[PDB]
């Protein structure tokens, strides 16, 4: 047990409001001035930490007891738990698949007439997701030397629920920490698509100039017809308005809340145009009011298992909440992070299908998909860094290997920005397995 | 015969910039030149060009 | 002038777009907005833009 203790422990206390102060100016402290017990409340007044045994004020031997036990409870809750999707119980990767639409030809009788078994492959990207944590939270509760410290069996029973409801809070928080976590990662590796703005906390024109891109943006990623851009596998992808989903802060709702709708006769027409949803992080740099598809989100789950042991010989229960999920993030979906400050140029460049498996002496056309942010600049240039001896890719993107070509190629696309004398490139890649032709080949005339 | 400032109502953050926009309103299309200038305010509060 | 380069480029545009729309759809008519150039009349009803 503990002997003696000062009453303010883990006080810094900026200024001693007790002696050092009302004693002290005939100041705006005179409202406090004729209180009698003044000291008293001053001093015990903000809680104590160590308790000790204060003995009665008339019978010394008596003590004093402890008249009142008040168990505080609290309730945590993930507020994105609403873009979970499900369970997984046995296998580990996700292969979502999308196909994209394909190119028209011109109708003619005459070259139809050799050319109707032809073939024209699909266009299809796949992506993958694969389970990403494996955590548990232990918990110990000894119920049998925690009878010591309460008298009411119901004080008891609230107390032991109240460190099962220990965990099951915890789970809940880093569970939104780490669908906080694929937005940041999502937005580190470069690939929202960055609508650039202002600051919307400086000036309100530059709030109002905020809320313009914002609704533009939902308008677009709506449109029926659909749209290339917006996401980071770039597909043709329409998205529903109810699936659109605004994930802003708290400082950027009380802006558009203060500012724009208090003086907005017609509420409609300034509203964000998404599912509202509020969070308080973001956590980098400038990033705020992520606008997402419903399906951006891949979250999924593995195990959800609290398994217990006992220790007979010491009287006590070990719990051990295992959580497994498979947090991670489709690009099929659409996303857009209007980010504030200084962005690059070009964040992203795009290519093509990025499997290409092309036969020695074949062709392949390699796309690219410049992820500007301004208006315009940013040719793209082309490189077969990998194989050689023949491999050499055009200005646009066609392959065309070799009879040679064995190993396997890294088809860039590199757009140069920024300083002619520190090129800051930004190089999009794709990758193309050579199989052997084994006709028309050895020597040849 | 008038000009139109964008922003009419502007409420800027110390530190912080706005950029203006003006929107001279004219007949014949001469594509006139615009002085910008402030009212009030310190020495640091300066515009520049556009 | 571009409707997105200011306010007062946007108003602009709004009053050129509903004098238009209005003109295009006078009960008599006008040779101006075919490219046959014919007398013809819209309706309200059924311009789009």
């Amino acid at each position: 047990t503990f002997n003696d203790v000062k009453t303010s422990l883990g006080i810094t206390e900026s200024y001693d409001i007790v002696n050092a102060i009302r004693n002290s100016q005939g100041d705006n402290f005179k409202s406090y001035v004729p209180l009698a017990t003044a000291n008293n409340v001053a001093e015990v007044g903000a809680g104590i930490l160590i308790n000790q045994t204060v003995q009665n004020d008339f019978i010394t031997s008596l003590v004093d007891r402890i008249g009142l036990v008040v168990i505080r409870q609290v309730s945590l809750n993930n507020p994105l738990k609403k873009f979970k999707k499900g369970q997984i119980p046995l296998g580990r990767t996700i292969e979502e698949i999308y196909t994209d639409i394909t190119k028209e030809k011109q109708y003619d009788a005459e070259e139809a007439e050799q050319k109707v078994f032809e073939r024209e492959m699909p266009n299809v990207k796949t992506l993958f997701h694969e389970r990403n944590r494996q955590g548990f939270y232990h918990q110990t509760i000894q119920d049998d030397s925690l009878k010591t410290a309460f008298v009411s069996w119901g004080n008891f029973e609230s107390f032991v629920s109240s460190i099962i409801n220990a965990i099951y809070n915890s789970a809940e928080v880093d569970e939104y920490e780490y669908m906080k976590l694929l937005v940041d990662n999502y937005y580190s590796k470069g690939l929202f698509t960055t609508v650039k703005i202002d600051e919307p906390t400086s000036s309100t024109g530059a709030l109002t100039e905020f809320v313009k891109k914002m609704r533009a943006t939902a308008r677009k990623l709506t449109l029926p017809q659909g749209s290339r851009d917006w996401n980071s596998m770039a597909v043709r992808t329409r998205s529903y308005m109810e699936d659109l989903h605004l994930i802003i802060d708290a400082d950027l709702e009380a802006e558009l809340d203060v500012d724009v709708l208090a003086k907005a006769f017609n509420m409609n027409r300034t509203d964000f145009l998404g599912n509202v949803t509020v969070i308080d992080g973001f956590a980098s740099t400038g990033l705020e009011a992520v606008l997402v598809d419903k399906d951006w989100f891949m979250v999924y789950d593995n195990l959800h298992k609290m398994e217990t042991v006992r220790n007979p010989r010491g009287l006590y229960w070990n719990y051990y909440y295992h959580v497994w999920q498979t947090l991670s993030v489709s690009r099929f979906a659409n996303a857009v992070a209007f980010v504030s400050g200084d962005v690059p140029a070009v964040t992203q460049v795009i290519v093509s299908p990025n499997i290409a498996a092309v036969k020695q002496g074949g062709q392949q056309q390699f796309t690219a998909y410049v992820r500007a942010t301004n208006a315009k600049d940013h040719k793209v240039v082309w490189s077969v860094e990998g194989g050689s001896t023949g491999t050499a890719i055009t200005g646009d993107g066609l392959l065309s290997v070799s009879g040679n070509e064995d190993n396997q190629l890294t088809v860039k696309a590199t757009v140069d920005i920024g300083t002619e004398d520190k090129p800051k490139l930004v190089v999009g890649e794709a990758v193309v397995s050579i199989r052997p032709n084994n006709a028309s080949g050895g020597a040849q005339a």
